[PDB]
């Protein structure tokens, strides 16, 4: 019976109440038979009317009533109010049954993710079809939930019991999401591991523009057309030699994915640029005087007349085929293209691996990816999937009967208002047209100010974590379809983890505490720890190897051991050892496997009998021998 | 760039500079420890025509001649790119090319 005040002056909308309750909390106002609930974000201190203040400036016991919705006739609670409060009405505090029913629903479409601040017993239900059709994004400060919330969503939505045929994709740049899903997700990386495939993007899966925008930097001369011409015959030549169904010479298009060996083009193209000609004016290849790249030497200059000013890109391209950092692209292991252009497989398996796998999640961690061409690649990954699903909407593996959900990490570096890349155009296209093809979208970014104003607005629902800077708040506060003066004034002070869900994916916008995932299933990135890695005493490093690796462009020493078996046991998990080469293999949590060298096996027997793992291993192994971690 | 920290660390730093001193070594940046693009920029100030094209042919030759003449582990006539830090003589480059 916390009576506060009752209405006495109604002036249309700005009501006034005389008196004788959290900020983000609704209120109870029964009117005869119908109960009225809403957000009265103005109460007391700011609710005192400026007009009457001159009489009693020493008190603030006024409340202005402007509701959000009304309780039906014993049926449910729906937005809007058929009548406004009048004289005599008294306002109470809402109760647990009201919270249950106001947020409760008899529809199975919704899904429970988090809990309400008032009483966690209430589950926070959110639509799933709107979430995958109307697009959404996640925002917050760098120290907020961010990546801890998205994993909870994907882990709840990817439940096999309730959604045995979910299908989503995730883009991660730090590779911070693999550890949360230890063996429930298909995670592909550039530097392969024991139980990880290769995140490979066949370069011939690109249009002429995209290919010209990665290995050439945007040639803008007559030579540019020659490359388009040159690729045409090569892509035409493969068509004649090998028969593909559905396409012939007449309808060939330079942008269709027909296999070609990029190796052949450069060897043919560059060779014709510089070479001695036995007969002056003879451009034939027979007047010049293959497994390995080594070009044969030629006599000094005549020079071949079949060439142009594209000498720099040619030598520029050849370099891109040498360094092993791009091996994901130009030397796809299984999709390696031979001299004649015939590959081992087609893209159907690639799609099968990316999305056709029995597992729900797909993770492409791009940390090892060169950062100079990261944006270009992002546009490539979005483009390929769309044309995979847009031409297969009728087929039983498309997005209509099996919707997708593309997730992007740190979008704000790729949705700049003035960005001139391929990612924004690719992303915009999905947002506009993916609606009817079952292609959703979730965005992650810690600074929306850089996100394009148009792109952010069309997002369906936004998970708004804590935001400190005043630039981002206003930008978001201007792109909210259904926002409340009682809920959005609290954005810069939300405790860690809890977010706010707003948009057309929920009946009401509510402040929920996303449930933390189980310990041992969280998004972790294994960055070096300076405090731990500097605290140890010095070691006489052997810099002679560091030079050979740098020269050789390798990362593995010649002193590695491969065929050593391991047996299960700070938290030591597995250990090996070998007296042939005195090489000791050790394995810890998170897949960390060292190899301490030049170690007698007397300690090995001691370690097994030491029965003091963790507190005893560091006694005589931590900083006493040379190791080349793997 | 002002050289105003060497006074702070009396005996806790290894200060390098241009003018050698009693115990302060002299900063040394071996000219052959540079990539092809940077080397052209530092010395020639930027060539665009046949000179930029011709010099690289000369740099390639010399770094080939050194390799056949001395052992560097791993690098061969196929694994050698122009920006592998393998020593070569700048004097030979200028003298031969200019003399010819
Ligand atoms: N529900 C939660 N309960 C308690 N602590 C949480 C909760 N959620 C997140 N945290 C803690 O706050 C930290 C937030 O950092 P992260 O989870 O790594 O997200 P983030 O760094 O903002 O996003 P990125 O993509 O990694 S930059 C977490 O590591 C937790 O320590």
């Amino acid at each position: 019976s916390t009576y506060i005040g009752t209405v006495q002056d109604v002036n249309g909308a700005n009501i006034r109440v005389v008196l004788d309750g959290q900020i983000g909390s609704f209120v109870r106002i029964p009117i005869g038979y119908i109960n009225l609930f809403g957000i009265v974000s103005q109460v007391g201190a700011g609710a005192v009317p400026d007009k009457l203040l001159e009489v009693e400036p020493y008190g603030h016991r006024w409340i202005s009533v402007q509701l959000v919705g009304e309780e039906g006739i014993k049926k449910e609670f729906e937005r809007g109010v058929s009548q406004y409060p009048t004289i005599g009405d008294k306002v109470h505090i809402v109760t647990e049954p009201d919270l249950k029913k106001i947020y409760g629903t008899q529809n199975k479409k919704y899904i429970s993710l988090g809990n309400i601040a008032s009483v966690d017993s209430i589950p926070a239900l959110v639509n799933i079809d709107t979430l995958v059709t109307r697009h959404s994004a996640v925002l917050g400060s760098t120290g907020s939930g961010k990546s801890t919330t998205v994993t909870s969503i994907l882990q709840r939505i990817s439940d096999m019991s309730q959604f045995p045929s979910a299908r989503i994709i995730v883009f991660d740049i730090h590779g911070e999401y693999a550890a949360a899903f230890k063996g429930k997700a298909k995670v592909y990386k550039v530097t392969p591991s024991n139980n990880e495939l290769k995140l490979s993007i066949p370069y011939w899966a690109l249009t002429c523009d995209e290919f010209l925008s990665v290995a050439f930097g945007g040639l803008e001369g007559s030579g540019r057309n020659a490359l388009i011409d040159k690729i045409y015959e090569l892509k035409l030549q493969t068509l004649k030699r090998q028969e593909y169904e559905g396409i012939n010479e007449d309808s060939l298009t330079v942008d269709t994915p027909i296999p070609f060996s990029i190796h052949k083009l450069w060897f043919d193209l560059y060779r014709a640029e510089i070479s001695t000609h036995y007969v002056q004016g003879s451009h034939s290849e027979e007047n010049e005087a293959s497994l390995k790249v080594v070009p044969p030497i030629y006599m000094p200059h005549y020079l071949s007349n079949r060439g142009k000013n594209i000498r720099k890109p040619l030598e520029g391209l050849a370099s891109l085929l040498k360094d092993p950092r791009y091996e994901f692209l130009f030397n796809a292991d299984d999709w390696s293209v031979n001299l004649d252009g015939k590959t081992n497989k087609d893209l159907d398996a690639l799609l099968e691996t990316w999305v056709g796998s029995e597992e729900s999640i797909s993770i492409f961690d791009l940390s090892g990816m060169p950062s100079s061409i990261l944006d270009t690649l992002i546009g490539i990954l979005i483009r390929i999937l769309y044309d995979s699903l847009f031409w297969s909407r009728n087929q039983p593996e498309g997005g209509r009967e099996r919707p997708l959900l593309v997730v992007l990490e740190e979008a704000h570096t790729y949705l700049g208002k003035d960005s001139r890349g391929i990612a924004i155009d690719g992303v915009r296209k999905i947002v506009k047209e993916g609606r009817k093809y079952g292609i959703g979208m979730m965005l992650v970014s810690q600074r929306p100010s850089e996100i394009d104003s148009t792109i952010l607005s069309q997002c369906g629902t936004l998970f708004a974590l804590r935001m400190n800077n005043s630039s981002d708040r206003n930008h978001v506060l201007g792109a909210v379809s259904d926002s409340f003066e009682g809920l959005m004034g609290m954005l810069p002070t939300l405790r860690t983890g809890e977010a706010i869900i707003i948009g057309e994916s929920v009946r009401l916008p509510m402040r929920t505490i996303i449930s933390p995932p189980p310990f041992g299933r969280r998004p972790d990135s294994l960055d070096p720890d300076v405090t731990a890695k500097w605290s140890n005493n010095r070691v006489q490093g052997d810099y002679k190897e560091v030079l050979t690796l740098w020269r050789q462009k390798k990362v593995r020493s010649q002193r590695i051991v491969e065929n050593i078996k391991r047996l299960p046991v700070s938290n030591i998990l597995s250990i090996g050892y070998e007296a042939d080469s005195m090489t000791l293999e050790i394995e810890f949590n998170h897949g960390l496997v060292y190899q301490y060298y030049d170690v007698p096996e007397t300690l090995h027997t001691e370690l097994l009998a030491a029965e003091s793992h963790g507190k005893f291993f560091n006694s005589q192994i931590k900083n006493n021998y040379r190791f080349s971690r793997i």
